[PDB]
C-alpha cells in the first residue's frame, strides 16, 4: 500500500507539493500571465514553505486591488446565498461574520479562521502554496486539517477562477467545516482514503467533486447549492440553478465514473435528495474502499492507528 | 447537580483553589515552618496564579538545596524501583529518563514534561499552587489535564512529605500517565466524577487513594507497589512491602469506606490481584455512580457533552 502520514506533523512531508489545473496558457484566464499577480503568489508561496506544524499562520497585508476583489466577491455572493445557498450553509455564515470578521471590507486572516474552527469542530488551517493532489488534501481531512491558501484570485475575473484561491477556501469550504456533522463526515472519508488504492481515491475524489465541490440538493420543493465550488463563484452560482446545466439524480455507481471539467463551469450537476442523503451516500461508498488493514485517528496523540 | 466545567479553559475557574493536609502545626514536619521554604512556595504559587490556559508553563531556576533534595529523592527511589515498583512502571521510567531529562542532577521542567505527555497519551500539565480538592483534580482528568506542582519538598525530610510536591507528581504520577491504557483509565473515572453527587466523589477518592495513590498488587508470586504515593516516597516504599503494614484483598465494597491517613505512612494497604484487575474494579465502580444525565468529552473541541 502507498505510504501515508501517521502524524499530523508528517503532513509537511507531502505538504506544499502544489499543482495546477493547467489553465495558465488558457486565453480564457489572462490573469495568470499578470507578472504582478505571479510575484504576489510567489510571496504567499514562501510563507507556506517557511511554515511548519505548530506555529500560528503568519498574518499578511493585502493590496488595494486584492481588497477590492474580496469586496466584490463577498458582497455579490452574500446577496446570492439568500436564494441559492442551502439551509445548513446560510445558518452558519452569520457566525463567521460576527465571530471571525467575514466582511465586505475585511479579508479574514487565516490564523483567526483556524482558531474559530478549532473551537467549533476541531478543524484547523494549514497555509499552502496552491492546489494539492486529491490524495494529500483528502488525507489531511483525517487529522481535521484543511490545507488552505492565502492568495486571492486575479481582480480581472472575480466571478470565477479555476484555482482554489482564498475566496474559495473561506467562502465555500470553511463554513461547512464549522459544522460538527459535516466535520465528522469530512474526516471519515479522509480516513478511508488513507493508504487506499489509487483507483479508489480518484473515484472518491470524483464523488467529492460532484458533492462537496459542486453538489446540488433539493430542500422542500426547491433546489439549492451546497458545493464549495458553487458557493465561492457568484458566476456559476447563478448558472448552476439556471436551465443551462444538465441535472441528474445523485447515484454513486454512476457519479463515481462521471467526467467533469476543471477550467470552466460544470456542464452537469448531480442533485441529491437532500444535504443529508448526500452525506449518507458518500459515507457508505467511502466505507466500501478495500484495503489490507483498518485505521483510526487518535485525537489525543494526533496519530493514525493501523488496525 | 453541582456545576462542573464544560471547557478545558473553564478549569481556571476552580483552578488554584489550593488546600492542605493540615500538617503545618505538626511537630513531625518542621519544614513547613521554614520561612525560606514558605517564601519559595509563595513564588511558585504566583506562577500558578499568573498562568492561564494555552501559555507554556514558565521555566524556573531551583536553589542548590532544592537540586540536592531531588538528587537524593531520585537516586534513592531509582534504586528501590528495581525490586519494589510494578512491571508497568519500570518499563516506562527509562523513557522519561532519555526523552524528558529525568536525572539525578536535573529537575525536569514542567513544560518539557507536559509536551512529552501530549505526544504520549494526550495528557498535559497545568501548574498549581498546591493541593487541590479531589473533585477538582478528578474533574481535570476528564480533559486529560493533570494539575501539577512546581515546588519541591523541604530538604530536611526527603524520605517523605505529606504534601504533593514536584517529586510526587513527576516520579509517582507522570510515569503511568504516559501509558495509554492507564491514561484512558484515568480519564474515565474523571468523567464519571463530573457533576456526580458529593457522596460518590468521596467514595471514588477513597478508592483512588487505595489504588492510584497507595495501591499494591501482586505480579507472579510476588508483590509490588503501583501507587503514586508509594512510588514518590522512598520512605514508605520500603515500608509498604515490609511486614509492618497490614495487607488486605482489594474489595470495592470494603475499600470505598475504609479510613486512611494523610500526614503519615498508611497503616493499611489493599493488594490487587494484578495491576489490570485493579483498573477493572475501579472502572466498574466508577460506572456505577448515579446521576440525572451522561457526559462525553469531545477531544476535538475540548468540551464536555451532556447526554
Ligand atoms: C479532493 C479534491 O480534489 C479537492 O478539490 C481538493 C484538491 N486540492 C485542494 N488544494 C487546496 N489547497 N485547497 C482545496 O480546497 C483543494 N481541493
Ligand atoms: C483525587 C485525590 O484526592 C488525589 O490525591 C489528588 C488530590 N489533589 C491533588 N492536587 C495536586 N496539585 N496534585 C495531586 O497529585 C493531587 N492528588
Ligand atoms: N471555480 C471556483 C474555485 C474552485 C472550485 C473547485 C476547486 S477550485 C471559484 O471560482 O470559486
Ligand atoms: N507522601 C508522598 C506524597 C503524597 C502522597 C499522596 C498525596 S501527596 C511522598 O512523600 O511522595
Ligand atoms: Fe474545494
Ligand atoms: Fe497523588
Amino acid at each position: 500500500v502507498p505510504w501515508f502520514p501517521r502524524t499530523i506533523q508528517e503532513l509537511d512531508r507531502f505538504a506544499n507539493q502544489i499543482l495546477s489545473y493547467g489553465a495558465e496558457l488558457d486565453a480564457d484566464h489572462p490573469g495568470f500571465k499578470d507578472p504582478v499577480y505571479r510575484a504576489r503568489r510567489k510571496q504567499f508561496a514562501d510563507i507556506a514553505y517557511n511554515y511548519r506544524h505548530g506555529q500560528p499562520i503568519p498574518r499578511v497585508e493585502y493590496m488595494e486591488e486584492e481588497k477590492k476583489t474580496w469586496g466584490t466577491v463577498f458582497k455579490t455572493l452574500k446577496s446570492l446565498y439568500k436564494t441559492h445557498a442551502c439551509y445548513e450553509y446560510n445558518h452558519i455564515f452569520p457566525l463567521l461574520e460576527k465571530y471571525c470578521g467575514f466582511h465586505e471590507d475585511n479579508i479574514p486572516q487565516l490564523e483567526d479562521v483556524s482558531q474559530f474552527l478549532q473551537t467549533c469542530t476541531g478543524f484547523r488551517l494549514r497555509p499552502v502554496a496552491g492546489l494539492l493532489s486529491s490524495r494529500d488534501f483528502l488525507g489531511g481531512l483525517a487529522f481535521r486539517v484543511f490545507h488552505c491558501t492565502q492568495y486571492i484570485r486575479h481582480g480581472s475575473k472575480p466571478m470565477y477562477t479555476p484555482e482554489p484561491d482564498i475566496c474559495h477556501e473561506l467562502l465555500g469550504h470553511v463554513p461547512l467545516f464549522s459544522d460538527r456533522s459535516f466535520a465528522q463526515f469530512s474526516q471519515e472519508i479522509g480516513l478511508a482514503s488513507l493508504g487506499a488504492p489509487d483507483e479508489y481515491i480518484e473515484k472518491l475524489a470524483t464523488i467529492y467533486w460532484f458533492t462537496v465541490e459542486f453538489g446540488l440538493c433539493k430542500q422542500g420543493d426547491s433546489i439549492k447549492a451546497y458545493g464549495a465550488g458553487l458557493l465561492s463563484s457568484f458566476g456559476e452560482l447563478q448558472y448552476c440553478l439556471s436551465e443551462k446545466p444538465k441535472l441528474l439524480p445523485l447515484e454513486l455507481e454512476k457519479t463515481a465514473i462521471q467526467n467533469y471539467t476543471v477550467t470552466e463551469f460544470q456542464p452537469l450537476y448531480y442533485v441529491a435528495e437532500s444535504f443529508n442523503d448526500a452525506k449518507e451516500k458518500v459515507r457508505n461508498f467511502a466505507a466500501t474502499i478495500p484495503r489490507p488493514f483498518s485505521v483510526r485517528y487518535d485525537p489525543y496523540t494526533q496519530r493514525i492507528e493501523v488496525l
